[PDB]
């Protein structure tokens, strides 16, 4: 798992240097789902190095890739170590230039999450989070913070791609409700790997999203547990990958307050 | 001008230190017009150890800071060489640790902002511009992007410290509008001063914010206009200093566009 791990940590740091690279040059901006989900050829290119580097060693192992999937892929989930991959967390930030943009990378095996590489590349920043072993960015340690005060806390969520009327209605209502507490903030930098390491510094008190997607929060989620943080369901239920909704937070208190002010979305699974 | 200048740009990378040694401290803090509109020591400090340091040497200078405005002083704005600072932007990310958080002053003369200089610590990145002579990041000039397209830009916002329901609903309300316009994205760092300086550098096309202040955006907005980028009022009007509603963007088209689609919250 260090062999696996230590792997991937200098995969993320190539994968970073392309993406880094590419972002100074001209873009090839196409739609997915939308006019507003991006991708661009950096986000395959990636993607392919990162999915047949890693193949060639461990071809044993499974992948699910927003992209691989995104061509017709499927991201079933099983106990084989899987390798859940966003080759840029941040695409629209890539496609602008705003300065944040991750490589995310999660290692499962029975469908728990091992270790998480997630390359910040403008910042110049790696974190890592291996289970039990804390976690890091740069080589140095990180901590969660220590408040419980809804009141006085940072908050980061996302709007999401989504501009179905119904469902931004509710992502902005859910955010008044939170706003209202009242709470000192609510920051979007436009990526959930890194709205969720911010987490794992304690630069940020808690994130949430509804929307996301497994391979969005498989590689932050480890490091904000093993910087002494939490996650749950926005129903108050532990954690489910494939449910597309996170709360990431310091602490049990505050996740069980932010899951109990705001509205359930509606989204369709990665496992449906 | 160009010492004057050269000075601030000094005071503010010595400012900005203390602030970022602060930073990395347990901090008393206090709050001011609400439980969310928060000060602390170092603020306050700061912006003494700045208003000093320049009547110091500058001592026909008038002043305008946001603290001391607090504590008493009064907010007019004159034709004298006025120094106007704001001596941590995003006091709640200084108090949060959360890494934006910036030095800024602007120099206006005949109520005109003769240079600004914005330093966001934590990042190392001291922005600086002078009327005519251009933007600059540590060295390299800025420009803002060339983006036309309302439904392909990213915008940075800011969610306001006003906790007042109406104040709010119009906030969320024009987020709302635009956001379903629709445009790439928004987002929000937690200062104006840096956002606007996201702009400068063309990661973000336009800010728009209202109920900010003079010393909010004393700074950055030369800034923005010398990397090539427009200011404007949320009306669409013209923007001057004490209007306390901007919008900041890479050109007027966009701008306009904005202005066209949120409501003025009074
Ligand atoms: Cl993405
Ligand atoms: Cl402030
Ligand atoms: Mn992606
Ligand atoms: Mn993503
Ligand atoms: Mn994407
Ligand atoms: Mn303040
Ligand atoms: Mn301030
Ligand atoms: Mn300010």
């Amino acid at each position: 798992w260090q062999e696996c791990m230590d792997y991937a940590v200098t995969l993320a740091r190539q994968a970073g240097e392309v993406v880094c690279e590419a972002i100074k040059n001209e873009m090839n901006v196409m739609l997915k789902s939308s006019p507003v989900d991006l991708v661009t050829a950096t986000d395959q290119k990636v993607e392919k190095m990162l999915i047949s580097s890693i193949k060639e060693k461990y071809p044993s192992h499974s992948f699910i890739g927003e992209e691989s999937v995104a061509a017709g892929e499927k991201s079933i989930l099983t106990d084989n170590p899987t390798w859940i991959i966003d080759p840029i967390d941040g695409t629209t930030n890539f496609v602008h230039r705003f300065p944040f943009v991750a490589v995310s990378i999660g290692f499962a095996v029975n469908k728990k999450i091992e270790f998480g590489v997630v390359y910040s590349c403008v910042e110049g920043k790696m974190y890592t989070a291996r289970k039990g072993k804390g976690a890091f960015c740069n080589g140095q340690k990180l901590q969660v913070s220590q408040q419980e005060d809804i009141t006085k806390s940072l908050l980061v969520t996302e709007l999401g791609s989504s501009r179905t009327p119904e469902t931004v209605r509710m992502v902005l209502s859910n955010m008044e409700k939170l706003f209202c507490i009242p709470v000192h903030g609510i920051r979007s930098v436009g990526t959930a790997a890194v709205n969720m390491c911010l987490v794992a510094t304690g630069g940020a008190d808690a994130y949430y999203e509804m929307g996301i997607h497994c391979w969005d929060v498989a590689g932050a989620g480890i490091i904000v547990t093993e910087a002494g943080g939490v996650l749950m369901d926005v129903t108050g239920g532990p954690f489910d990958l494939m449910s597309r909704r996170v709360i990431a937070a310091n602490n049990r208190i505050l996740a069980e307050r932010i899951a109990k002010e705001i509205q359930v979305i509606p989204l369709q699974r990665d496992d449906e």
